[PDB]
């Protein structure tokens, strides 16, 4: 079809990946394994080869371990794209550039995240974070932003102690990966999501 | 299944119908239909039977066609239930109350809204307001809150002119739908949705 962008809109998810009881993740376990030992990629549905992201920071909150991402993946927004065009398009406005049209595509088609943890019997205890596809999974929800501190800032319940431990972890966390993009497939996007 | 709640949630919805060019909508056939003659009903999948709602208000914008309107559909929630049922539940955290629940399941499920007019040959052309399941239709984005102000707060865009005669207007019309729900059919809204 049309040719594949050089270059990938880089996107920042962030949200809560648990929430704790005001009964499988208490605030004890969650500190055990609080600075992951490996970094934690960012998958659709849980499948190992879609890999489209990396996790940057995952903090411990009063309210539940809290993490942001960055998703970089030209396959991923031309798949989207790929879906979108299966359904009547009845937005009535001007067109949406490139990165508000990824925005509106990945929020609506994946609006949660779900954490994966090793089995039950610092520590190795998170696995990854899948972006869910709705009607697929229902997870916890996250927002899609192309700014690392506009993904935090919806989150006001956030502890402001919490909240600048996120955006420092993350951002020399996104240093490492600089210019890093990810390519899983569109043929294994598609038959993963369509 | 399980009984019916003896109430809906009410659900109120806002955003924009339309937006300007910085062609089909232009600002001067939008003030023609600016007061609409008939209550604009709101229902899904632009079919008439299952109407869930009603429009409250519809405010002209330098940004476009703005409203708010009230959603009150124990059906719907039921229906939205039997679909997130449907799927893998993967939310890590306390099960979420009555409200919230819907509200999760609605902006996840209905994320967008399409206008409707009457073809192209104050003024009757606005029709009704459909509520987009994801995956079939593409619309406008909107946002779902258990309150009108919370409705109409994320949308900073909005002129303080146009955001103030929206709740004026959408106030003295919620109170014209006093005790008024939708019973389009538990059945027929599984057949648009599922």
């Amino acid at each position: 079809e049309e040719p594949l962008p050089d270059r990938a809109v880089p996107i920042y998810v962030a949200g809560f990946l648990a929430l704790y009881d005001s009964l499988a993740l208490d605030p004890d376990t969650v500190r055990a394994a609080l600075p992951p030992d490996n970094p934690l990629p960012i998958n659709v549905d849980h499948r190992a080869g879609c890999e489209v992201g990396r996790v940057l920071a995952v903090v411990d909150d009063p309210r539940g371990p809290f993490f942001v991402g960055l998703i970089a993946c030209v396959q991923l927004e031309r798949v989207l794209e790929t879906a979108a065009s299966a359904a009547i398009f009845e937005r009535r406005g001007p067109p949406l550039s490139r990165e508000e049209r990824l925005l509106y595509l990945i929020t609506n088609y994946l609006p949660s995240v779900s954490l994966a943890t090793k089995r039950l019997g610092d520590r190795t205890l998170f696995a990854h974070v899948a972006l869910c596809a709705i009607g697929r999974r229902l997870g916890t929800i996250v927002t899609y932003d192309t700014g690392l501190d506009a993904a935090i800032a919806p989150f006001r319940h956030l502890s402001p102690a919490s909240r600048e431990g996120a955006r420092r972890l993350a951002a020399e966390a996104e240093l490492a990966l600089s210019g890093r993009t990810w390519a899983p497939g569109v043929e294994a996007l598609t038959h993963t999501l369509l």
